[PDB]
Order: structure tokens, then sequence, then C-alpha cells
């Protein structure tokens, strides 16, 4: 027990490869301090009267909490004072952040401070999701720089508060999967090269817009409930959090869902900071990710906030489902 | 902060009303400690390679999981020292267990060391659930002290272990949640006599037996999405831990449903360890518990490891549901 | 590791012996979870900005610092919240504290909150002091009830915030030391019915007295510096914290001295709070402590912030010393 | 709270100036994770059972401890993976270590991995005493490497196990304290450019040596015990570790003495990891740091066991001390 195989370390004999400037690494060790910290107040929220709303609405009209707000400080200052970014985009800001000329970096990273926000009073697990991009252009650093589709991502993954505290991480050449040791408050690593199972038997999403659901989705969840092969019907599961919903279908394979609708034309979840992410995630694990019509990665944002429909894991499952909104595709 | 409100105060200034012997309290403090130690590793269970399972299957046909062995034990030992129980009922356990003499208290113990073991490997919320009666019988200790009906409980609850650790804990007079302090070890009361509300906008339950669901469940999932007074549809939601669903329809209120299906008379879920506690929990909190035909706490068990299906929450909604069942009711 | 030890468990099985009201347990139970609170601060008080003082004095005229105010506060509410205390005598209150009618319990203890003052800045080991005393008279409860003479203690320990934070404990049969995990909360035994060495080679004193020294004490000194029989001379140390320097003393054996000097007739440590609960466990470790006079023990108190001399450990070297204080001893 | 100043950012905004490859950074992120690991098994190594001999002894006669293997391999080990290092230097090997081709750096660092052994059973302060020197040389690394004067070190610091865990670092600029915060595992600074008193009031050595004391050191400490010119004479403080005691005086001033006596010409404390290292953080603190006849710093090694007499502290208790050297200078 005397050689803990910690996040950095992992990283830094990785990136002993390429050998760079060094700063992902400053990025990601800034990252596990403010993780570390949102764990902590996550843990004992309740005593700390950490639940509530903080008085304000983001962008995207939904209802900020505290924690949304100290998660959001958290990670901002550390992405600040870690001297490799340059560019921020978050879910609770208006706009782009600039990182100030002297604390700049190379890269671009877009994140959810705190994913899961209708679970935080129940207890239920929530995490935080982010994605790092590198600067390409050579102007000043801007919101345009953070307007690059997910197939450009270097690095993604999501800190998941749940029963324990895990840090998924994904890079170039594959998935990783840390675990936060309390005691000594390091990551370390638990799951070596993760890859999701072609095939699963767990579907994943909110029934509760079967009214708005297209005939695509109408028609794929009746397969799972009745099978026309007469298989085993899939196993219902939708925690309520992406981070949760995705991390499960990552280490137990299957189906996670949240579709366009009647009502929703690019479905809910944020581009950015949400789908990009989970989507690199999933396709460096072997897995797809598609709104239904198009692979999320490949798709050139023209707004931060930008949403975007997302279907995603096995890729058997996946591809049933894109078979059958192959079938209906009209005119 | 030099006044922190535990779960022993509380405990002993409650009840120091009736004032009894006082093992009531020495049975909690023994049970806190079993969680506080299972919280821990569960915590850092991936890091302890806690994750597996331990190559045994129980009288319900479950695969035994490492955890499962670790909780059960913690909680079998401590509850043996507190000088307070004499029969116990653990899901791990094919036959009541008697504690000896020399330890034996009048408290019979019903309790599930780990609930929702599909969700342990995807860090998903799991917890402990309990029911204390009080032996009443004069002969030898033995099995059929344990199967008093739901009404009899003199206290009941549940550990959740989510992204914060919670004791929720429910007696004659109420409903109160301990949230777990990871600094100084101790349960702190954040939510005192908690009441569920009368009506909910989210329904839990696994969709993936829809091919088994009996007219009425069918019916009434059917109504929750597709209104009738065109009302804005219910939510869905199914962790897939009892323990993590119950708790949120315990807060954000609802319905949360494991009935029986045309392979399962009497559902999946435990009536002695897993449906009775979570009944008394809900009822005591203002909400109702039933098979769909009778309430939970009034079935008289024949068997330490019974099924029962359990239909619980909100007053409105569980009742809905209920007259649907009744309007289906057969010769 | 399903079967863990703790303090409460320890405490309850002995006391099952005699088998009494069990508030002996509600009273160390109550201790424990304020020396849980007192440790955690303590491990991080710099960051909490817990260190300088709180401007004020005390009756023995102290520079309060904030932890003596923070420590004092929890150990005051918690013995109050035990339904075990009567009258409480603390160093940092002028006068006994009276427990309201509806929280009394028999006991009365002494403690002091926080010992080791003039190392709480410099990170070096500080701890806690108490002794617990059964209430004999029949009258209403008030300051006289603490002014028993140390041979009347029924139980009487510290804490100790060392490298580990400790919790030594001596009743009627012995001593048993039980170590804070921190993962959990739980004080457990790790040291059981502790017997201090009959000789050791350590003595422990603030030679800066030197020039104030009584004969006997230089000559001692001199003694353990330049031994007649030209044995390897003693080894010296002084923390400057009783609860360190006794406790080294406790388990490496040797002598701990706080005599009398020409300034200081009644040398400086509080008999109450500090003498007598050393002087308790030391004696039942099978050590001796003396006045240079009289046990330490047998002195009756007249007045709860009564200063004592106080000379202990191994008896062979606490023994010496006595011969050298009768040697001295003029008319 | 949500602007944490770590020890990482600390050095990183320092660095910023120079900027460099960035390495030492590395060295001590590498370095706070030995020294958290290190912590947390100190605190809880009774029940570990962590305390006891290793069956084994150093090359400077030492009865290593399991403590002494355990912080000396998670010390070996983090710092070779910091890929900063090249030559190593701890008081467990009995020679220097090289780092493999593939993970050096160009530092050399020499370590004390766990100080004051004789305080580790008693549960007194300890801590880990390290030094980094710059690899000047050209050739391959090795023992020589290590063999340089104090006045080379470009870092030197120690972590304090007390009742507060402590990072102590100083550099070219200055010393900082940094404070273990325990909830998320990060070192927070505490204390800014923190400077010695001119003189104290404390003098800290073992009088158990008073037999082998040089007519220098008899002097010196009959004048703090009897003061010439009537003022109030030195209080004495002498805990048993080198960290605790010398932090200590650097929050409280005063003097630490490990001189030479009649049997140890070089006194006791190694020169490499545990006298080097405390002149240095001394020095940049304002305070000196002598053998009583050479400046400790300016001592060119020539074993890297070499044992080294240390006088250190307030510049004004360390002067009055070489006076009365230079006093008694003999031919
Ligand atoms: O309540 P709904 O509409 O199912 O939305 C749940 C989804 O929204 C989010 O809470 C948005 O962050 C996701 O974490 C989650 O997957
Ligand atoms: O996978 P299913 O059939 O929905 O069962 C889930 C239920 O079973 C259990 O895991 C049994 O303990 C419950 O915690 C949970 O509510
Ligand atoms: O500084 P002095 O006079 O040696 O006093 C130290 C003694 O005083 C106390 O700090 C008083 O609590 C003891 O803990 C310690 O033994
Ligand atoms: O027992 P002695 O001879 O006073 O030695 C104590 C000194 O030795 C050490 O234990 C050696 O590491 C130091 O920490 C301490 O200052
Ligand atoms: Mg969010
Ligand atoms: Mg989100
Ligand atoms: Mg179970
Ligand atoms: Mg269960
Ligand atoms: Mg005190
Ligand atoms: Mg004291
Ligand atoms: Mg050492
Ligand atoms: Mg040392």
């Amino acid at each position: 027990d005397t050689n803990i195989v910690t996040l950095t370390r992992f990283v830094m004999e990785e990136g002993r490869k390429a050998r760079g400037t060094g700063e992902m690494t400053q990025l990601l060790n800034s990252l596990c301090t403010a993780v570390k910290a949102i764990s902590t107040a996550v843990r004992k929220a309740g005593i700390a009267h950490l639940y509530g709303i903080a008085g304000s609405t983001n962008v995207t009209g939904d209802q900020v909490k505290k924690l949304d707000v100290l998660s959001n400080d958290l990670v901002i200052n550390v992405l600040k004072s870690s001297f490799a970014t340059c560019v921020l985009v978050s879910e609770e800001d208006k706009n782009a952040i600039i990182v100030e000329p002297e604390k700049r970096g190379k890269y671009v990273v877009c994140f959810d401070p705190l994913d899961g926000s209708s679970n935080i009073d129940c207890l239920v697990s929530i995490g935080t999701i982010f994605g790092i991009y590198r600067k390409n252009s050579t102007d000043e650093p801007s919101e345009k720089d953070a307007l690059q589709p997910g197939r450009n991502l270097v690095a993604a993954g999501y800190a998941l508060y749940g029963s324990a505290t895990m840090l998924v991480l994904a890079m170039v050449n594959g998935v990783n999967c840390f675990m936060l040791d309390p005691a000594i408050g390091e990551f370390i690593l638990v799951d070596r090269d993760v890859k999701i199972k072609k095939k699963g038997s767990i579907y994943s999403i909110n029934e509760g817009y079967a009214k708005e659901f297209d005939p695509a989705i109408t028609e794929y969840i009746q397969r799972k409930k009745f099978p026309p092969d007469n298989s085993a019907p899939y196993g219902a599961r939708y925690v309520g959090s992406m981070v949760a919903d995705v991390h499960r279908t990552l280490v137990y394979g299957g189906i996670f869902m949240y579709p366009a609708n009647k009502k929703s034309p690019k479905g809910k979840l944020r581009l950015l900071y949400e789908c990009n992410p989970m989507a690199y995630v999933m396709e460096k694990a072997g897995g797809l990710a598609t709104t239904g019509k198009e692979a999320v990665l490949d798709i050139v944002p023209t707004d931060i906030h930008q949403r975007a429909p997302i279907i995603l894991g096995s890729p058997e499952d996946v591809t049933e489902l894109l078979e059958i909104y192959q079938k209906h595709a009209a005119k």
C-alpha cells in the first residue's frame, strides 16, 4: 500500500509519451481539488445547510441551487489558478469566461459544475461534467474558442458523487476510472481502460414524456418491453442525474436516452458541457452517442448553451435505435 | 456549533417521556456504529476491492456480494453487543438468529444489511433497512417472534448511502432524518417531523416488467403519462435501490411501486426487512403503503423471508391506484 | 474487521457486572462526542482560525484561548444532555455549574476542557482531562459535591490529541486506552489493562524553575544526571502539556514532576481537574502520585480551583523522590 | 471558501517568476501525497497495529520501527514517480538511491522519512524532514551528488504530525506554513513569510546528558536558569522529536540544542536529512544554526549519514551561546 497509483501519477506517465508543457496535469490536478471540495460539501450539505435555491436562474432557465454556486465558484477558481486555461464555459455563466492574461494556458474548458439538480435534496447521485479543448486559433481568446465540435476534445470526463466519489477520465487512447480515497484525499486508479459492452439489457429514459416522444423512441421502448424474438425484456433504470445514468451505462452497458420530443426539437441536455463530454467518454469506451440523426461529437455548436438530443451507450443498442429512426425518416 | 443535536441525544430526550430500560438507545447507538462502518467501506469499496460476489446465494436466490457479507456481519455483531436484542432476522441468513442469553435484550430486529445490490458496482445509492419489534411472548426467543405484522413495529428506518449518508428513523410519534457528519462520526438531526406531500408528480416503477403488469398497474401508468384532465404528466424516476426511491418519495412526494405481476404473485421485495420498515416510515410520515388489496403493515407473516407487493407514497397517489385495483377487482 | 470493540461496548460489558442505571455509559458516550468534536477542530484549527485568545482570563489567571471556549462549550453541552450529571466543575468556569433538574444525573464531573494551552499554537500535543464523582449527599446539588478527595473517583481519564487521538480511561478495576478511528468516528480498544513499569529512565519537569526548586527536587534531578552508582543517567523529556507528559510516563514509565517551589507553595496544576484525574489513572495503573508529603488522591479540597503539587509515575522513581523529601523534612 | 490557497497553487505562482521546467511543483505535489499517507497511518497506527519494530537496524544504529519502513517506502515511491529526482538519500537506506533513467529529474532529495522515533508509541509529535538539492554536475548521478553543503539547498522543510498536520516549506525567498485540511486532503497556507523572533524565552535540550556537556553548554544552561541580570529565567521545553522542538522554536522563538558532548564529538542528529533542512528553514526565517564553531549550512559533507552538532533558533539566543563557546575556545 506504499505505491499509490494516483490520477496525477497516471496522467504524468501517459503524457510522458508525447511530453508537452505539462499543463494538462496542472489542469487535472486543479480540477481534482475542486472535485474533492465539492464531494466534501455534498457529503454534508444538509448539515451545512447547502440545500435550497440561490435565488437566480441560468441561461437555460434552471432554478440555481446553492451547490450550483459553490461548485461553480470552486471550479472557476481552481481552473484559473492552474495557468492552463484561457476560455471557460460554465452552465451557470451566461457568457464564456476569459482568463486574465497572466494566468492563461492553452486549454478551453466547458463544464457543468453540478449535474443532477433535481436529485440534490433527495441525496441521489450527482456529479460534475467537463470537456477540455486545446485552443487552436491565434487571436485573442473568446467564446468562439469554445464552439468546437466534440471531435476536437482532448480530454473529457466527469466526477460522480454517489455511494463513492469517482472521477472518470477519457483521453485520446481510452477511459480510466479513479476513486477518491477520503482518508488521503487522492483519486486512485480502480478501473483501467474501460470498455462498454457491445449490447446491454437496461434502457434508461424518462417515460414521463411518453406523450411527446417521436414514433422512433415510442417504438424502441415498446420493443424493449415486448421483444419480438421473445427474448428477456430489458430492465429499466432512470436515476435522474445524467452522470449517474451514464456511468451505469458505461459499467453495466445498455442505453441512456434524452431524445428530442414534440416540444423540444433539440432535447434538453446541453451540448457543450453535458452531451459532448459524455459522448466522448462513451466513444473512447467503444460506445456510441447519437442525436438519432447524427453523431453528437460531429455537431458544430453555434451557442455555448446549445441543447442537443442524446442517445448513447452500447453500440448494438444505439444502432438498433438508429435503424428505427432511419425506418421512420420522412421527406 | 457547540450544541450538536445527535441521534443519540434526540432519542434519549424523546424516550425521556416514557422512560424505559434505555436499551432502545443502546440498540440505535449500536446500529449507528454499524452504519458508519458500512458507509466508510462503501465510500471506498473500489479501492478496498469490496466489489464482486461472495460466492453464495441467499434464501431469496440473490447472488451474495462481498458488501452483503461485510454489512451483515457488522450489523449482526453490533446488535448482539447492544444487550438489547434477542431475535434477529437478516436477508442474508436462512434462519432467524437467536441472541445468546447473556447478551439478550427485549427487541427483535429484522434487517436488510445492504439494499440495492444491482447498483453496488455502478456507485448508485444503496442502503440498510431495519425494523424493530418488542418481544411480546414469554417463552424462549425464536423465529416466531419475528413473525409479527408491521403494525407492531416500535421503530423502523433506513440508512441511505447516497451523495450523503442519512439515517431516517420513524417511531410511534413521527419521522426524523439524521445526516452523518463524516468529520466527527455522528448522525445529526437535519430534518424534523417529516411529512410526505398529499400528492406528488413522480411515479417510480421498473417499466421493464410491462409485459407482466396486471391491468391495474398498466392503466395507472398510462394515466400518469396521458392524464385524462390534460394536467401535466408525472415525471418518472427509478434509481433501482428501494432505499433511494423510497427516500425520494418521502421528500419529494409521489409514488413508488413494486407490485405483483403475472409471474410474481407476491411481488419481489421482502416483507420483514424491506416492505414493513418502509411502510412504517411511510405511514408515520402521513403516507400510505398497500399491496394493492390490503395495508402492508396488517399482513401477518408466516415466513421471515416472505415477499410482498408494495405500493407506497403520497396518500392521494396511492389511493388513485387502489381505486383502479378496486375497479378491476374480479370474482 | 466486523467486530469493532468500541469504548461503548467495552464500558457496557464491564458494567454488565454490577449492572447500574446505565448512565455512566451515557456519560462517556456524551463525552466521546465532545472529544471527537474537539479533535476535529484542533486537527484544523489553523485553517479554521481557531488559534488566538478569547479575550478573557480564568479564575487561575490564564489567558483564555478560543479553543478553551469551544472545547469548554462542547463538553458542558454534551454532559448536560447526557442525563447523567448534576454538578460540573470546569477550569474555565469560576463556579460549579448546576445541571437543571430535568437533565440531572447522579454524577459530578470535574474537567479541564483543553489542557496544554502554551502548546496550542506550536501544534504540540494537547488534550482534555476529566474526573467523575458519584454524588453521595441527598440535599440540593452544589459546589460542595465537587469537593471530594480523589479517592472517591469512580472514573477518570483524558483525551490526548497527539499524532493520534487517544482516550485513556481508568475505573475501579484498571486502565484502558482507546484510539479514535477517524474514518468511523469511534474509539477502539488498542491497549488493555495498562500497567506502568515499576521503574523508568526518563524524568519530566520544567528545569527553567531551578532557581525556585526546593532542596529535594534539586537533589533528585542532580541524581538523575549524575547517578551515584554510575548507572546510565535518566533521559529528559518535557513536552509542556500535562496530558502528553503523563501519557508518555504511563506507557514508557518514569517520572513527571510539577512540584511546589519557593514562589508556589501549592505548585501550579489544578487538583480537581488536572492532578486528581492523573493521580487516579496513575494509581489504577500501579503507579504513584504524591505532592511530596502526601498522596494526591487523599487531599480533601476546599476550593474547586485549588492547586496542588504533583509528582507521579513509576512507583520506584516516585518513592526515591519521597525518600529525599523525607531526608530533608524539617521541624 | 471557494478560493482555497493550496501549497500547489502557492508554489506554482511563486515559481511563475523564474518559470522553470516545473518539476519542483511535481516534486512537492508528490511529496504532499506521501505526507498525507503518513499522516493518515500515524493518526490510526494503534488501530492498524503500526507500532513496534521492523526487525532491523539502520546505518546510524537505530531500531527500525514499522512506520519507518512504511513512511520510507511511501516517500521513495512518490519521489521516483515525480519525474523530478535522480538521487535520493534516506536515513533508512545505507546508500544513496539512484533513480532509474526513465523517471529521472534534476533534483537530489535527502530525507528523514519519520523523525522522532522514541515518541512514536507515546503519541507524541513526529514528522518528516526533507532537503532538496539541484544536481549540478554532468556525469552519471551518484551519492556524491548528495554531498553538497546546506548553502546549496533550493528547498527544505518538514511535515509535522502533531495536534494538526503541518507542512513547513522554505525556499530562496522565505518560509511558509501549510496546514493539512483532512476533509479535502490539501495543504492550505495558514502562515505566510514566517520570521523567528530575535530573542526567545525557551531553551530546548536533553539535560539528561549534563554529565557529558562541554563547559560551554553547561554554562549557557546555568545562565538560562540563573540570569546574571536578574531577568526572568527561560522556560524549558523538550518534546523529544526534532521536528516538534524546532517548529516550536520557529513560532515561539528561543533555542533548540543537540550539541556535541564528551562521547559524541559530532552530536547525534544527521546533517544531510535532519540538521541541514532545519538550519535552512531557520536561516530563511531570520534565525541562526551553528555547530557551536561553524554555520551548519557551510559544512561540506563527506558521508551521507554524517552527524553534526546543531544549535539553532533566535539569532540573539544562538549568538549568546556562540560567544560562550568562543570564550572557552582553547588552543
Ligand atoms: O427530469 P428530466 O426531464 O428527466 O431531466 C433529467 C436530466 O436533466 C439533468 O438533471 C440536467 O442536468 C440531467 O442530469 C438528467 O439526466
Ligand atoms: O431490478 P428490479 O427488479 O427493478 O429490482 C429493484 C429492487 O430490488 C432491490 O434491489 C432488492 O433489494 C430493491 O432495492 C430495488 O427496489
Ligand atoms: O510552562 P510550565 O510552567 O512548565 O507549565 C506547563 C504545565 O501547565 C499546563 O499547561 C497547565 O494546563 C500543563 O498542561 C503543563 O504540564
Ligand atoms: O533522546 P535524545 O538523545 O534527546 O534524542 C532526541 C532527538 O533524536 C531524534 O529522535 C532523532 O530523530 C530527534 O527527533 C530528537 O530531537
Ligand atoms: Mg448542472
Ligand atoms: Mg447537468
Ligand atoms: Mg440487501
Ligand atoms: Mg433490499
Ligand atoms: Mg485547560
Ligand atoms: Mg491543563
Ligand atoms: Mg527518522
Ligand atoms: Mg529524525
